[PDB]
């Protein structure tokens, strides 16, 4: 696609998070409902990911989300974060980025 | 911030990259080039990163790109992408974002 200002990189509010509550509905399928701890407050996201990844591992696991997105409904449930991912080229397999080394929940994303 | 559209995280490039070469010019101090391949191409940046990381350190690492930014020049070379990182809040510590597991060079970051 067409280039890309820093400016454009600049508007978008990334930040590390640490997964700290992860919620099934009983009537089921396809979507959680997780919270993520991005270092002063705790934002909710609806995923998504988790026969992939279980509901066990994804508690305490260090994630990168996006934090300013529009907010959105789905199935009725608010998505205010969005995890970001790194997908391979069929869509067969989706994978939580991370920062490679620990790092504390909120530390903000940025080109270097 | 304000609030971002799917769009706006949309318009940017950002792939999983290795770092295939890295360079230190002779004379010196705070720059390095660094080669990124991303699955069918290599791409030039200028980083930064290296006496926190080594050059060997970085030599097979997998790592985040920005890949469509517009061309850059520093000190008169050319960065045509750059690498994510998350840093502290005091820019003490910066950090290579990388998928949390293995995955193939070239492929997409996406929203979950």
């Amino acid at each position: 696609m067409e280039t890309v200002a820093y400016a454009d990189f600049a508007r978008l509010e990334m930040r590390v998070g640490k997964i700290v509550e992860v919620k099934r509905h009983e009537n089921a399928d396809k979507l959680y409902i997780v919270q993520v701890d991005v270092g002063q407050k705790t934002l909710q996201t609806v995923t998504s990911l988790v026969p992939y990844y279980s509901e066990e591992e994804l508690m305490g696991k260090t994630v990168v989300v996006l934090c300013n997105l529009q907010k959105a409904k789905m199935r009725g449930e608010t998505s205010e974060c969005m995890l970001l991912c790194a997908e391979t080229d069929d869509g067969s397999e989706s994978v939580l980025l991370t920062p490679e080394r620990m790092m504390p929940a909120g530390v903000r994303v940025v080109l270097d």
